[PDB]
């Protein structure tokens, strides 16, 4: 039960309503940096990693100085984010609603630490699914795991739909320089038959190997696509005993796996406390574990682990989540800035945005508070990216010279695996990550535009604010375990942002609604009526998909 | 030039404030619904392509009623939407600070109607170029044109950035089921060295053809891209003489093309008027004719032509990317809601939502209008979406129950081009797509959850407000002309939406600032000393860069 109602019943939140209006609001980046020689030194922090590799977090071109940072320092002190942060590390039951552990970081405890739930330690039962799935990974990637026919595997498919995909796919991609030739990873999760269909249709049988991935193992869309696959794989096999060389299961629901025809010493279990947009660290892992090996996997674990003890042990004024959280909560409930943008400068990590899309929005999207009383503050961002260059031509003229403040996070990595022509394409894309955030944080002022041949109309359409701010992270090389650290940057950033908010950041009542209209329109579509039982857009809609149907 | 300064100016805007306080701000949709039994004929309108088939849309589930649209449309022909758009396709040149007409509706152009740029009509001029396309991709696909060694080409590989990449992608990807087996298409666009690596690694240069797709044909990111595939493509073939067969230009810029070593013959042409964000109809869109075929591509153009007859012909109050456009400006200047989503219930149109970003916040985020001063409104929102059912799973967790207003477009087609399992998996994705619009309208007040069990504090993390608007499209089937319709919507919404805030929405001078920042800073990159000449976070950034590169 919580400290507090409210954010708004906090007494510094006032007093930052009332540093934006006195210097934030008009802040100058630029004067900033001319007031204070060190604020470069002052406002970033280097995080070492386990492995002693190193990311740099400069915080140092965002609207922020000194009195702000220390008054939101007293915000999470006031709205007790180390209290909760300490609880979720305890093992209790901070998520009040399901009533349930919050327990990911438990998953990534690969120092065996006791941590408990319902004062059971769960360092041996999380160790004794990551050994499971290493003997299978293993013997997918050395050939001992065999097929119907008697080959090796080539293919494996992961089948599962938020959580259970978006995870796996954005860390095999991210991670693909680790690799190796002849074994591929695929990802079928849209209910939409087409990604069945354009998956499989080239696939062979006799060495694709699936992996059912779902918590529940219940989800409607998961299901149907796994048995559609089944009906594939079976239309070659001819017969239901090869289907054991063939499907495995990613599940907390043993009954559920062997109720759909899979034996129970495949399957890889996870427990209730692993939320599914904080699931890719447990068993939902194995695609991962499968495509660039066990002790991979486990290095990004140990990348987890190591941020994880950083925001454990560090004072909130040098602790990074926790900055980066603070800043994400000054622009959105102070300068009112509905987004947060993610651009990474690396093409292996295009769907990290859309991973941090679902972990942002799906924790903090919420209006009511853990004493049960309704948010009239903002709550979560919406977050958004692709990868740089590429957006540097395109939403970034909006992110430059449109009239919304838009909060950004560049990424890059010192190092590229792939340093073809002498490391030329590489250092190019670094000029690309320093120069972009410069000229968002320096403009282009009036004199400056007419110096460069502009007269008349034409000079203002040329302009460029500046203070327009950014955070970069630059990394020694984006190895597992930098990812690792990476993902559980934006986790406890995210965490931050929710413990202010007072809000719940480990439910999910929309998406959990998200089966029920549904069914009953499905059954309405097996009918041949057309349809009123519903307001006149539902009808009218559903009625002219009746008239244009197969 | 213009008629007006500032939209905030416009007569209406202060009647259009008036009624967001008095009925905007408070609007029910239940109760528009029940005061008005023919609200989804009066707020759905159904399109009919040039090929006879219907897409429905359906904006009767928007914040919005008679009263308000008739305020809207006044607001559209004060601020001169019709003189602007007629303008456009006289020719004129309505892209005032670079002094270009803004001639797209001219690539689609097949009825071969005068359109003329500077007094001089184009439509042979452009029929001419897509006489060439049509010849070339034949060619591909036919196997008369081969490669060095006589063999039939197997994979085409874009190379390009932003608008000549984008539009290629995401629109191969929409339409990749009237493919063929055996000929693919790749698309290199970062200067990232792993975006290279990885795409031709297993590419046999023998039956690889190149297109270097760039308007300048100067752009830094393309040419470094492109003569890495040259060198790859000369580390087998050894003699240059042997390009000719292998690499092909999209380009204004034939004395460039030249130069790089590429046939003019093999130039595939286009003009100054053709944006970027605007190119997959010229030119740039060769992959989608060699991917798909000529007469696909047509169909495409032709689909996009019949949307521009429809926006050039319509009243406004019936003209369906006028609406959508009318709405946007609703949403994000009266209730100053900064984002757009985008959700195709079709997993083919999984690029959609980052073309449409491009499009959208490309053209629209600016700060000057047309009589060259600074706006005192809100510009261009900020436009984002995945597939559904993904992101259901994803983020939709915030869009239902978040704090944040998120006007949506849905779109679904009736038939599926993979009905597998007997359209099981169609009648499941279309039930999501009539559910979710339900279900963020109707809500689920603080009563029904109590009925449905929930007691004390949980009952109000189950509510849901309701309310929230979306926009359905449903199509007959996602066909070439129907993809082409909805893009040229979007591109009407878009002109739309800059005409009433007074932009250019044809200009990007952030994007063109981007192309000439990172020369400063790479050739700092290319001395090895410490570097002292910026402010000190991009020093800092610079020279932590400089310890950690290889
Ligand atoms: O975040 C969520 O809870 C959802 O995206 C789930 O991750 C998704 O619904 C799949 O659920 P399950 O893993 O139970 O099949
Ligand atoms: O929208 C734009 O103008 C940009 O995204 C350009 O398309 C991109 O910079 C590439 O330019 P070019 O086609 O001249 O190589
Ligand atoms: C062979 N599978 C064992 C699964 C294990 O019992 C579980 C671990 C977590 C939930 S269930
Ligand atoms: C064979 N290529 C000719 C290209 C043609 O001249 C052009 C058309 C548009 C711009 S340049
Ligand atoms: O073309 C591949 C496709 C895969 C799913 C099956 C399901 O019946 C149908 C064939
Ligand atoms: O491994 C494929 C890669 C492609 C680019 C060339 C550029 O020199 C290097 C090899
Ligand atoms: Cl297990
Ligand atoms: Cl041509």
């Amino acid at each position: 039960m919580a400290s507090f109602k409210l954010a708004t019943d906090l007494p510094e939140w006032k007093k930052l309503e009332e540093t934006y209006k006195s210097v934030g609001e008009k802040f100058s980046v630029r004067d900033a940096f001319a007031k204070d020689p060190k604020r470069f030194e002052e406002f970033s922090w280097i995080y070492k990693n386990y492995d002693d590799s190193k990311i740099l977090f400069d915080f140092s071109k965002n609207l922020v100085n000194k009195e702000i940072l220390d008054q939101l320092v007293t915000l999470a002190k006031e709205a007790g984010v180390e209290k909760l942060r300490d609880a979720m590390f305890a093992g209790d039951h901070i998520n009040t609603t399901e009533d349930r552990a919050v327990y990911h970081v438990a998953l990534r405890n690969r120092a065996l630490r006791k941590m408990p739930v319902d004062g059971k330690d769960t360092a041996q039962e999380v160790d004794d699914v990551l050994k499971h799935m290493k003997e299978f990974s293993d013997s997918i990637r050395d050939g001992s795991w065999t097929g119907y026919t008697g080959k090796s595997i080539t293919d494996v498919v992961n089948i599962g739909i938020g959580g259970s995909d978006l995870g796996p796919v954005m860390v095999t991609e991210a991670l693909k320089a680790y690799s190796k030739p002849g074994l591929n990873v695929h990802f079928i999760s849209n209910i939409d038959g087409t990604h069945t269909a354009e998956t499989l249709k080239n696939l062979n049988p006799e060495t694709t190997l699936f992996l059912i991935a779902s918590k529940t193992f219940t989800t409607a869309e998961t299901i149907t696509n796994a048995t559609s696959a089944k009906n594939w794989f079976l239309a070659t096999a001819k017969d239901s005993k090869h289907i054991a060389k063939h499907f495995a299961a990613l599940s907390t629901n043993e009954k559920e796996v062997v109720a759909f025809g899979i034996d129970a010493k495949n399957m890889f279990g996870f427990e209730s406390w692993v939320g599914g947009r904080y699931s890719v660290w447990s068993a939902i892992g194995l695609s991962v574990a499968i495509y660039i090996g066990f002790e991979n996997f486990n290095d990004f674990l140990k990348g987890a682990e190591a941020m994880d003890q950083h925001f454990l042990t560090t004072p909130l004024e040098n602790n990074i989540p926790v900055i980066g959280g603070l800043l994400s909560v000054w622009y959105n409930n102070f300068f009112g800035a509905q987004t947060h943008l993610v651009v990474p400068f690396d093409q292996y990590l295009h769907r990290f945005p859309a991973y941090l899309q679902q972990l942002s929005m799906e924790s903090n999207g919420k209006s009511v508070t853990r004493a049960n009383v309704f948010t009239n503050y903002q709550t979560g961002t919406i977050l958004f990216g692709e990868p740089a260059t590429n957006a540097q031509h395109s939403f970034f003229q909006l992110v430059h010279q449109g009239t919304k403040l838009i909060p950004a996070d560049f990424i890059l990595a010192a190092q590229s695996h792939n340093p073809i022509e002498k490391n030329l394409h590489q250092r190019m894309l670094a000029s690309n990550f320093f120069a972009q955030s410069e000229a968002l944080m320096v403009g282009k002022d009036e004199a400056k535009v007419k110096a460069e041949g502009a007269t008349g109309g034409l000079v203002p359409h040329k302009e460029f604010s500046g203070n327009r701010p950014t955070t970069s992270i630059l990394a020694q090389k984006i190895t597992p375990a930098t990812l690792g650290s990476l993902i559980a940057y934006y986790e406890h950033l995210t965490f931050t942002e929710g413990a202010i908010w007072n809000i719940n950041s480990f439910d999910q009542w929309g998406v959990e609604l998200g089966k029920v209209l549904a069914k009953v329109i499905g059954k309405e579509l097996d009918d041949k009526k057309a349809v009123a039982t519903h307001d006149a857009s539902t009808n009218g809609l559903i009625n002219q998909f009746k008239e244009w149907e197969e």
